[PDB]
C-alpha cells in the first residue's frame, strides 16, 4: 500500500504552504499522505527533527515516498544516511533542497554541516527529485542544483517560484503531485 509522507521546513507546520492540497489530491486518487509536524519550528534541532522521523520508521517500504520542503529536505537526507533499510524506498522529492548553509538563516547550519554519504542517499530512495525556483532568495537555486547533481536526482527548475511559500501564492503545487505520481506508474 502506497503511503506518502510529507515534511515542512523552518517556521512553518502542516497547515501551511501547498501540504493540505497535495494532501487532498493525492486522496482524490485513493492516495494515503500524512503531512508530518516536526518540533519546535521556530528553534528547530537537527536531533529532535530526526528523532520524530524515527517514530515511523517501523512505517518505511519500497511504496513509501517522501515529499519534503526546504529545511525538511536535510533533515530527511540525514534520517536515510542512518536508516538500515532492507530496500529502498520509493522515492524522495526535496522542494527547495539544500545541503549547505544558507547564509540568510546560518541559524539553521546544524542541519546541513558536515557532508552527507551521497551513495547511500541514491541506494535509499529509487526515484529522486529536486524541484527548485529561480528566482529563490532564501535557498539559492545554484544549491539545490547542487545537491541534485550530487544526489543523481532529476532537477525541476521553475522560473519564477519564490521559495513555494502561501504568501506568494502557493497553496497549490500540480508540479509536486505530477512528479510524484509519475514515480508510480514506473
Amino acid at each position: 500500500t502506497k503511503q506518502v509522507y510529507i515534511i515542512h521546513g523552518y517556521r512553518a507546520s502542516s497547515t501551511n504552504h501547498w501540504f493540505p492540497w497535495l494532501k487532498k489530491r493525492l486522496l482524490a486518487d485513493g492516495v494515503q499522505a500524512d503531512i508530518l509536524n516536526m518540533p519546535n519550528p521556530l528553534q528547530p534541532r537537527l536531533e529532535d527533527w530526526l528523532d520524530t522521523l524515527s517514530l515511523y520508521q517501523h512505517t518505511l517500504h519500497e511504496n513509501t515516498y517522501l515529499v519534503a520542503h526546504s529545511l525538511g529536505c536535510p533533515a530527511i537526507l540525514r534520517f536515510l544516511e542512518h536508516l538500515q533499510l532492507r530496500a529502498a524506498l520509493g522515492g524522495i522529492i526535496l522542494v527547495s533542497g539544500f545541503a549547505k548553509s544558507l547564509p540568510t538563516l546560518q541559524m539553521l547550519d546544524e542541519f546541513t554541516q558536515g557532508s552527507f554519504d551521497h551513495q547511500k542517499i541514491i541506494e535509499s530512495a529509487k526515484h529522486r527529485a529536486v524541484i527548485a525556483s529561480k528566482d529563490d532568495q532564501i535557498v539559492p537555486f545554484s544549491f539545490s542544483k547542487d545537491l541534485a547533481q550530487q544526489i543523481d536526482a532529476a532537477l525541476y527548475e521553475v522560473q519564477h517560484g519564490g521559495h513555494f511559500l502561501e504568501d506568494e501564492g502557493f497553496t497549490s503545487l500540480p508540479i509536486v503531485y505530477d512528479v510524484l505520481t509519475s514515480y508510480f506508474s514506473k
